[PDB]
């Protein structure tokens, strides 16, 4: 049974894109006797609960395992000793002994000695998460983190209360990892594995060491670096038999850059692509651009797996248009506010409920009132669920100028719902067949977009027909069975 | 018996203006069954001795009491415990045990360990005031203050030897107050009352808490905020029955500001005058300007109390003219040096002994030599006593461009001595009746001032007559009995 | 027996100029019943070994003694106590007890506690020289130096890891010296002698105290300040009978300064020359310039002692020209590279092996390749020995624009070897008699220098004759016996 290892840095809840796609990939892979496991490199004491919530929310398969350096070496150190280190816990209590706890809030509480007249510590008692900011001469020297009534991590700060070193302890109370962080650049430098008496120059060396000790050197094990920041770690691994790949999930080109400069991260994975066993893209256009600029031969194009769920039941209604996209400078609805203003001049009754939070939200809502859209638009409260939310909604908007793959658009095709793409990143040129299915209009085409959106709403049955065969288009193009065959060819 | 509470921040020795006026006010108030007590907010271990010296120097009545937050809460904590905290004292001795005291001076002495090779502490043994600057890694971490062989206050410093926190102990050796000071802005921030397990955001909240716990909420108790910086503390008090007033002792207008901008402090007490029960002024002109710009209705005009002392006995003499005013940029004798130079060209024998120290003193004395007045002027050594000093002197000068009330001028009227005002702040338009009494000449009138001063000296008996009825003018206008009647009307 | 005291700051190995000259001076002085002792002011635990190596390398006489403040007061403190201070040593071991030593290199080793999770110390175990950089909150607080398994010196650093204080211990483990260093200006300030409970404002006061306690106040003892930086220390000595002198070994004029500004150090020794009993120069020209600008009367001219070694035996050969001079901006071979390029255009076979390291070396070697001299020149590897190295070499180059005394040139005269001076500092106008002996050509005379160098090589026997009587010239002018007679006249 082939053991694939999707490489990322973090895997938290309420996070889509690569995260969700990797979970989907794992399930489909395992369905064809190919163990799908995720490799993270972040520290989270709540990781157990996070992954549990995900599995329970059908956001990941139970077979999908998560390998993390911290947990791995924690278990190694847990077996080195037998007794519990009560030293730190006792010392903390003896410091806050006969102290006066001045509670500012219900959680916030500061400790003071009346006998030594010294500020001892600060405590924010969050649910089973007490954080003791220890003080010396009214200056923070340490910050003890707690979980399940056990010290999980301590942090030493400098004269500017900036992190200079982080420390990680096992479930026996002993140190296994010591990382020195540069106050400037905020970069994890000299890393020390005290559980194996080892010294690393960077976290890259530590993460590579972890991967070399976890993944055995056989062609039975594949490595799929989905994250563009974890690539340096898969490039330094001392493996010579394990195949390594790099899945690109986004536009390699920098956001809003007419210059046509490629993102530093993606540039590296494409310049040093002569070292990896393949670079996987989702769009044929992405391939053309990359395989021209970098002139690479390992440019393979296999799209992301997508579940067809079920068939909807003629859910017809209309109260508001919807972008259904997280607020992003270019990958949001910036110019779509102007489109809404134009539609308001025709039908003022038409509202606009676009879900998703972000930084642009502020200016967008301010510009709404400016363009007399205080009531004419009514953005949703980033409702977690979307499938059932807009199952009855049609005429979805897509003013993205830099998309990597139209996931939401391909989902609406299976939801028999029309779309209004701007065909500015060729992420929807594959899905929206213009007249046939959806509306692949040009970029900054507010005029044409307005007419299309209004007509689409008016012609209900007609628009449904366009989307109904659009489902079949998606089903055919992105056929799960066909996709994993391509993966197998690349892997083996 | 009405209990008035004059609110100021500090009350030290060798300090006039509000300080002296408040003491005078208290005496006169008490003479009419109205307890006159002063409220300070500063920390001074020597306060007992300071107030004793004042009472002994007839600079305050024995009935005038002083309420201070530090002392109040010190007594509260002194009753919480029974034994003495010898911990700190013993620890200090054990640190400086078998140490080598290298005495730089008679007072300055540094301690060094030959066994640990560490700089322990620095000690400046002033009379019963040992200050131990404790050192760690040749960097000051603490500064222990001593009084009556008891730790009174400790101070924790940062990497730049700048105060980050101050601590105050009781007479039992326990902490009752902890104040965090921002290294920048040098402002007392988060304040902690460990004697009552309370937390304050600023010293304003702590001082308001003190006033709310001291002054009961009845109309029998009045609050007279004489200090312009203590007003925010009387504005935040949770009293709803206690009447609050604001006495202005100075020109609200900024010093040397043709722009006519009002001092930020005074501006606040006049913009938020709609909250207090009255704003007391000393000059009718001050009222007109304030009651116009701020358009307030609670603008009352009652002048400061002044003692008539006794009647002089024709003390006639002349060796030097005298300004008898502390060196101040505009409230000093800047242009009066040019006046002196002009008089020298007429009578070179005429000397100029003006008492009072300041920053301007340097340039003034340098400009003296420049204007050939090295000997032609001979400033006095800021002799504390003035009443008896210039009792025999006549032709006093007043080149103040921004005075709030001519106290020295009104004193010379009772001393039957002529004056030479510049009528530039209308502080002397009330007293100096031009020809009748003194010489209320215009501003920058060196020419006219010279002629007036010379003539005044020459005509002795005539000048005395002008000042003799000037005493009666002051007596009538500023009649003690009449002033306290006005106060009573405002209070009740 | 007269006791002369040559005053310098440091006396390390592989160092010429004053250092070597002082050793030579001492030997010759002692040969005439005049004790020659060197006074240093630097701390070096290896000083014993350094001076031993020198004596063994015939680089100093066994009679030449070295007096150092550190050693002097160390012996004083060694007699104050009897037992050894094991405190520090034990405390160091107890800190690194049950610690995990993570060895980065063979020497570099860091210590970590798994029970307290704290970075303890850093250790670079050089041959019998363990340096423990003690750490607190991942910040360096101390640096313990070791020698013969004994703490010799500790150093306390600040928040910027910059020295704030240095500490020195005796052979019994007790502190005798504590010096506070300003992080800015890097200057030893307040100095404390804990062995004699004394306090000094600077190291000047401490070094003067040392000299006042070492040298008795009689005319039997002379002080020769050879070092220009130790002069302030001989100017503040409380001696009134001991004669003080100042030997100038270099050009008082600043390097590459057409302005003609005199070096601050030398300027001081010549402006405050009215205080010392004489200023000794090596060049009559130096005297003229100094005795004109400063108009001093104590300007004496006695040249440095030089050993005539033996007579060479017609060592004739030629493979490369040689400057035999440490790389220095103006006192090096900067323009001599252009001279070499010109010679290459005539004889490309001619190589150029100039010995001596420096900063200019980089640019010089780069400019070699630039001027097609990658192979045409071949600088030697700064071979310590020079006497025997180029004993067979002739036509030595001297493109120095600011020399104080042509030592190497005077050595080649005794080695019967021609020279090519630039007569730009008049250091060789005394030695090179142009046609008669060597070649005293003008400055920036690449043209003339080229012709001279080539002709000199061609005419072997002739060039030898010029150098053979040049030895006699040096022997006569710089006659050892004659020089010490001049010294005696000045001393007594
Ligand atoms: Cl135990
Ligand atoms: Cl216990
Ligand atoms: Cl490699
Ligand atoms: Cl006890
Ligand atoms: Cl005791
Ligand atoms: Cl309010
Ligand atoms: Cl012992
Ligand atoms: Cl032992
Ligand atoms: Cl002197």
């Amino acid at each position: 049974m082939k053991q694939t290892y999707m490489i990322v840095n973090e895997l938290d809840v309420n996070k889509g894109g690569m995260t969700t796609a990797m979970l989907t990939r794992s399930k489909f892979f395992l369905d064809n006797e190919i163990s799908g496991d995720i490799i993270t490199f972040d520290f989270k004491a709540n990781y157990k609960d996070i992954l549990k919530e995900l599995v329970q929310s059908k956001k990941m398969d139970k077979r999908t395992q998560m390998h993390n350096p911290f947990i791995y070496f924690k278990n190694i150190s847990n077996l080195q000793h037998k007794k519990y280190n009560y030293t730190m816990t006792r010392n903390l209590s003896n410091l806050l002994k006969d102290s006066v706890e001045i509670k500012e809030n219900s959680r916030i509480s500061r400790f003071f000695n009346i006998m030594s007249g010294e500020y001892l510590a600060y405590k924010r008692e969050t649910e089973q998460e007490t954080i003791f900011d220890l003080f010396k001469n009214n200056l923070r020297y340490k910050r003890i983190y707690f979980y399940k009534g056990k010290i999980v991590k301590t942090e030493v700060f400098n004269s500017d209360n900036n992190l200079i070193a982080e420390q990680f302890y096992d479930d026996n109370g002993y140190l296994y990892l010591y990382r020195q962080i540069n106050p400037e650049k905020k970069s994890i430098g000299k890393t020390y594995l005290v559980c194996k008496e080892k010294q690393f120059k960077n976290n890259v060396e530590f993460c590579s060491y972890f991967l070399d000790k976890l993944i055995p050197d056989i062609n039975d094990n594949i490595i799929i670096c989905d994250g563009p920041g974890s690539f340096p770690k898969i490039l330094k691994t001392n493996h010579k038999n394990v195949k390594k790949f790099a899945v690109i999930h986004v536009n390699h080109y920098k956001n809003f850059d007419d210059t046509g400069a490629v993102k530093k991260q993606e540039d590296y994975i494409l310049r040093n692509a002569n070292k990896i066993n393949g670079v996987v893209m989702l769009t044929e256009a992405q391939k053309k651009d990359i395989i021209e600029k970098y002139k690479i031969t390992n440019a393979y194009v296999i799209s992301n797996f997508i579940n067809i769920t079920d068939d909807y039941r003629d859910k017809n209604d209309n109260k508001v248009v919807g972008h259904i996209s997280r607020l992003v400078p270019q990958k949001g609805l910036p110019y779509l506010i102007d489109v809404a203003k134009k539609v308001v001049e025709q039908d003022n009754s038409v509202e606009f409920h676009l879900y998703g939070t972000g930084e642009e939200k502020s200016k967008i809502e301010n510009l709404i009132q400016e363009s007399n859209l205080t009531n004419n638009v009514k953005l949703l409260g980033y409702t977690t669920n979307a499938i059932e939310k807009i199952k009855d909604f049609r005429c979805v908007i897509s003013t993205s100028q830099f998309e990597g793959q139209g996931l939401s658009l391909i989902e609406a095709m299976l939801l028999k719902k029309p779309v209004v793409a701007f065909d500015v990143k060729y992420g929807p040129s594959d899905f929206v067949k213009d007249g046939k299915n959806g509306y692949l209009i040009e970029n900054k085409d507010i005029k044409k977009m307005a007419n299309k959106i209004l007509k689409l709403l008016h012609d209900k049955e007609l628009s449904k027909s366009l989307g109904k065969h659009g489902r079949d288009t998606i089903i055919d193009m992105y056929q799960p069975e066909k996709l994993m065959v391509k993966w197998k060819q690349l892997f083996n």
